[PDB]
């Protein structure tokens, strides 16, 4: 994985592992997906790109960028629960993550 | 747009700016997406990759590599509209086209 690797695309190769599924996971509802251990997850991510002092606080700003761009939507009413948006315009986002 | 582009990125990148919208457009229904003028897409594709000798024989046989594995659909009864996908293990696929 590339060192401008998104979390984005990070979060997918977690998901798409269903031994991953004890910090993160499809939900079964769509594209929704549920951080059952965000510290974890922010770990995680610290490994990925050598930076050790990450956190959920900083992964979650990240998350936010997404969602106010219509690239995720954060599920209301519920805590750490996120989904991809299925549209073409989100598509186009994802198909040039540099 | 690297050596290695996917043909699926560079289609959403054309299917993104609706002044293509003569040769290939998202239909308005989800995800669909319609070829209007196969050859011209196939053209463009060969001048992206420098393959000159490029048409739409070989263009569409992505196209079905891509539906094969569920990346995307064929639209049955429908010459040349396809669709993506919008589902957690096709978009594994999506995140890491390299």
């Amino acid at each position: 994985m590339r060192g401008a690797l998104q979390l984005w695309q990070f979060l997918v190769a977690l998901l798409d592992d269903p031994t991953n599924a004890h910090f993160i996971a499809w939900t079964g509802r769509g594209m929704e997906f549920k951080l059952i251990e965000p510290e974890e997850v922010a770990r995680l991510w610290g490994i990925q790109k050598n930076r050790p002092a990450m956190n959920y606080d900083k992964l979650s700003r990240s998350l936010r960028y997404y969602y106010e761009k219509g690239i995720m939507q954060k599920v209301a009413g519920e805590r750490y629960v996120y989904k991809f948006v299925c549209e073409p315009e989100a598509l186009f986002s994802l198909a040039f993550p540099d």
